[PDB]
């Protein structure tokens, strides 16, 4: 009956659920968790496309311990592009990764020095509640997505970030 529970379900219900309790050091169990991660991510991207919200690309190193790509955010029909990266923590997936958006380092209070985004206190307990069912698709849907939808409009209004004019 919680609003929280229904809100989370509306966001993630068609993201494949992950299973394996494995982090970077866990050998064949980690290779299994990576298949679940890739399967979940690609489905999320396909859903995003059908919904005209194709808002990021990610790739990893060979070992899938280092992730990087781009996110896009649309405001007054202008599309803003931000480079993103994160490490997989040793205690993944019980512990949640920390997304960095390095270019916005020093440009908002809602970021740690060095470029790690600062989520509200509700993200981490929601992750902990769902271990190990949530992965990188969920981190993007529930972590970076909501952060961008407050911070980016703010930074554009304060003239802190400007649109890269292009053809």
């Amino acid at each position: 009956g919680s609003m929280a529970d229904e809100a989370t379900r509306r966001v993630v219900s068609e993201i494949p659920v992950l299973k394996t309790n494995a982090g970077p050091r866990d050998r064949e169990l980690w290779v299994q968790r990576l298949k679940e991660e890739y399967q979940s991510l690609i489905r999320y991207v396909e859903n995003n496309k059908n919904a005209d919200n194709d808002w990021f690309r990610l790739e990893s190193n060979k070992e899938g311990t280092r992730w990087f790509g781009k996110c896009w955010y649309i405001h007054d029909l202008l599309k803003y592009e931000f480079d993103i990266e994160f490490d997989i923590p040793i205690t993944y997936p019980t512990t949640a990764p920390e997304i960095a958006v390095p270019e916005l380092d020093g440009k908002t209070a809602k970021m740690y020095r060095g470029g790690k985004i600062c989520l509200t206190d509700h993200f981490k307990p929601l992750w902990a509640r769902n271990v190990p069912k949530f992965g990188l698709a969920h981190l993007m849907a529930l972590g970076l997505g909501p952060w961008l939808a407050v911070i980016i409009p703010d930074l554009i209004q304060k003239g802190v970030i400007h649109h890269k004019e292009k053809c």
